[PDB]
């Protein structure tokens, strides 16, 4: 369907935008290219360990190799519902958005590839709590916004994409990964890459945050589904830590990653406020 | 709907596909930020202008920020087709397009602002023509692919959006404006802002070429397609640049521009072959 007309023909941008301005830190602060990590050791490291050690660390890959191409690939329709709606600044920060998770994605398979574990088939880590939420509860959630750009629709859809799936799992990721392999003085290339990726993650989190608050601003009635909409992933989320962690007792304080899981979902709760 | 598996937990990238190497030159070459630019001179150039010096110059420019707005959103079904169809290389590249759009669009809005006219609504300087393909068959072309990704679909929508609004009038028009300011001496800003701009749509350009030329590769059928869908816009491609002529005229060899335009429409069509 047609364009009216264009902002920047009428008018200009809105410099003061909150995305503009988060359009203008994504830019100064994500120059970071995988291509320059240098994986050598992490070749070297992952060879060196033995065949029980080399799969203990392979489900937490699996789940992050798949998390971030789900997320590039279902950021899209956003992008289309907030274009639509003519938010044109949103829009530019998500090309930003898109672009990170496109590094994030070739970040962790250029780490596959070094280490040569790019020919296994990860797939046998993801159970089904893990195949619910990003196999179907995420694409579905954000497809929906093709046809229902409603604000429920839009919270919700934020809510699974930028509050669980980005806030609480791969949040809790991150931090897991580093505690354990920062600690051992393993996989240099693949921290590095993970630090790089947090920085990205920190402004992704600010537009869920930005667009579900916006949204509650308009009816209190919003902040209820929210919670609720958290509370109906939990089930999932939990699910998958106990996998997790039923797998790397069988080959690391568990009850201590399993309590950051909780206190990030319960964080992401407090950065939104009924009024 | 869902997602099936994930390349990158089954496999890898493909890391030889043409569109990850054009992903990489995009991250490499893709550095510059309109926000750094100095437009201070041009401020002081445009304000040295007579009356009528000063809109001589804004019909292109006020062509140039629509076709960059409209670009930047309705790149967004093509991305949303070629993810469905799972061409995670196309989509990797695809984001870095997305994002020069946006710094397209971001540039062209910082000049007005800077030099005075960001408050002028230019619009009146869209000409039946123009809206044609700007406000009309642009997005019509893109929209189809969230409902019809045919050979066919895909085809019309590189022509429309790659051949024809990028590579014959984008292109036309940067060399204009060279030509004319170029030689004048003036809006250095401006034109540090196009040379950019031009680095990013030779790789646009590339990506419109591997899309027809793969779908034309298996069909000669659709090289017949691809070049009538060309000529039925030659009209209104042809019909802005006799608008954009008559106003100039009434307030720089025409001719040899009218013939810019000529020349790369023609050469579009040179870079698809039947085979
Ligand atoms: C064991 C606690 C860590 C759970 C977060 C894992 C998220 C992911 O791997 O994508
Ligand atoms: C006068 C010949 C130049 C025609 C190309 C203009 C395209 C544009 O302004 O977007
Ligand atoms: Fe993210
Ligand atoms: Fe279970
Ligand atoms: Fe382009
Ligand atoms: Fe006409
Ligand atoms: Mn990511
Ligand atoms: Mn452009």
């Amino acid at each position: 369907v047609h364009h009216d007309g264009f902002q920047t023909v009428k008018a200009t941008i809105d410099w003061e935008h909150p995305m503009f301005k988060l359009y203008e830190k994504a830019k100064r602060n994500g120059k970071w290219n995988p291509a320059d990590i240098d994986f050598s050791q992490d070749q070297k490291d992952f060879a060196s360990l033995t065949s029980e050690e080399k799969i203990s660390a392979l489900p937490l890959v699996a789940g992050f190799s798949a998390l971030e191409e789900a997320v590039t690939l279902d950021i899209l329709p956003m992008a289309h519902a907030l274009a639509r709606q003519g938010r044109l600044e949103d829009v530019l920060f998500l090309t930003t958005f898109m672009h990170d998770e496109a590094k994030h994605v070739e970040m962790f398979s250029r780490w596959q590839q070094a280490v040569g574990i790019g020919q296994m088939d990860l797939s046998v880590f993801h159970n089904d709590h893990y195949k619910r939420i990003f196999y179907e509860a995420l694409p579905e959630a954000m497809n929906r916004l093709y046809a229902d750009d409603s604000p429920e629709a839009v919270i919700r859809a934020a809510t699974v994409y930028n509050m669980i799936v980005e806030g609480t799992l791969a949040e809790s990721g991150y931090y897991t990964f580093r505690q354990i392999y920062k600690k051992a003085g393993l996989f240099p290339g693949l921290l590095q890459g993970i630090d790089y990726l947090n920085m990205d993650e920190g402004r992704h989190i600010q537009f869920g945050i930005y667009t579900i608050q916006r949204i509650v601003n308009e009816d209190e009635r919003y902040y209820e589904l929210f919670i609720r909409y958290m509370d109906e992933l939990w089930p999932h989320v939990i699910g998958y830590v106990d996998y997790l962690t039923e797998l790397g007792k069988r080959q690391i304080d568990y009850d201590l990653l399993r309590h950051y899981v909780i206190k990030q979902f319960n964080l992401r709760k407090k950065q939104i406020s009924r009024t």
